[PDB]
């Protein structure tokens, strides 16, 4: 009588905030947590969730659509019921909760648009992941609809940085100077975009525009504060759960996108 | 025989840092990691810890040195062994693993104070958790020590947020505008902070100096990057597994793993 959950990463702010909530909402319903960690390997997740599997736990939760086939067929044969949080369903029998990113890189950059900041590049992390190809694809259509081009972005497959942020930005306005907004997929790349501005005495908005992907408290506070797209990792904690139990028995996230300073 | 493990927060550095090379090192000795959360919970930390001890033996590690009358016994109870990471550690024979966040307060602050920078306020959360309380005491430690009169302090029983440093900047400015440099408990904090001088149009360092208290890589590439204490997490992750190892492996041991201040222009003098 209880669920288990394995986490892809720490640093993940989704996770950060849904963790809590889920088990809590879970735990009010009857069911315990016994969750695994499987620092973004496939390999990891199955040896973990193998191991769980040895006591029958009838609800089991993961994340992203990516898992070897060598354990798909273990939770789709000891048939205990699965939520994926990921855009993709991998067996589409089981759950799913998933956020649209493309439409989250979409509205980001639209709205820098129809604010008369039309010369937009684009910093990314963590790329290599599906959701930052997305974003990125959203960016770039937010820009085509508008008869502009999509020349001027920058990516890494590690993970998110203040350091990224800041070298990117030197790394964009050295090829073109007349960059005058900044998409950013994580508010650490964000924020070291925030303090080169300061460094380069480069007024935000006025000189530069700047919105993040995946905000939070953080850059809430910063200054010229951040205007970010911003998701409810708890409303999610909470709202799996209740699909896991009224699943058990019985028988599309958006986001606000806050407003805020470096935009006026 | 498995090996369990009860994670605090999701949001610590020390967590966030450690868990992963304690994932690695434990796997190459080949043991699978049972975990669990509790929002700092003694109490959830029963209910869990419970399930796990029901379940394999092995060891189990720990992290604070506050528990519950039910843990102290099933754990002792059980005769398994248990790795607090914690400075001291309760029930004598437990294994432990902790820095001692006192020297770290002190050092960081006698450098404010070796800098020419007197009259350092301090800001700093989660201070009803031992380790603020510690980092405070070593701050006001530095202060005395030196006839300087240390009650410029902020702490809240939440949790670090730029938020926080913002206002807490603002706070004491307003107790007392002669304040010139910070001690902050936490990254976020100090971030916050800068981001405030930077509204305010104070200068930094030469208007105020700031020090955070548990730097990473956000700070170290702030502007101006800013002086801090760095710990290294991942290390203290393969060190608790191999303590841990070592004990079901049996020889027992002290453990005097300390930080770097990192000196940046937050506190510099020219």
């Amino acid at each position: 009588y209880s669920i288990a959950l394995i986490i892809p990463s720490l640093f993940e702010k989704a996770c950060a905030h849904f963790l809590p909530s889920f088990q809590q909402a879970l735990n009010k319903a009857g069911y315990q947590l016994l969750l695994g960690y499987s620092d973004y390997s496939i390999e990891q997740e199955e040896k973990l969730l193998s191991t769980f599997l040895e006591s029958r736990p009838a609800g089991v939760v993961l994340f992203g659509s990516e898992h070897s086939q060598r354990t798909h067929q273990l939770l789709e044969a000891s048939n205990t019921p699965v939520l994926e949080i990921a855009e993709l369903s991998s067996k589409a029998s089981y759950l799913n909760i998933g956020v649209d990113h493309f439409e989250v890189g979409k509205a980001c950059t639209r709205h820098l648009i129809e604010q008369g900041f039309k010369n937009v590049g684009f910093i990314g992390a963590r790329g290599n992941h599906s959701t930052l190809q997305r974003q990125l694809h959203g960016w770039q259509s937010a820009m085509i609809e508008n008869y502009l081009t999509p020349d001027h972005f920058l990516t890494t497959h590690e993970a998110p940085s203040s350091q990224l942020g800041a070298e990117g930005l030197a790394k964009l306005l050295l090829r073109d100077s007349s960059l005058n907004a900044l998409v950013c997929s994580h508010e650490e790349i964000a924020i070291g975009a925030l303090f080169e501005c300061h460094r380069r005495v480069l007024k935000v908005p006025t000189d530069i525009a700047i919105i993040c992907l995946e905000g939070s408290s953080m850059g809430e506070h910063a200054y010229p504060s951040l205007t970010s797209a911003e998701f409810d990792y708890e409303r999610m904690g909470t709202k799996a759960a209740e699909k896991l139990l009224h699943a058990i028995k019985g028988e599309s996230m958006g986001f606000k996108l806050k407003r805020r300073a470096s935009t006026a």
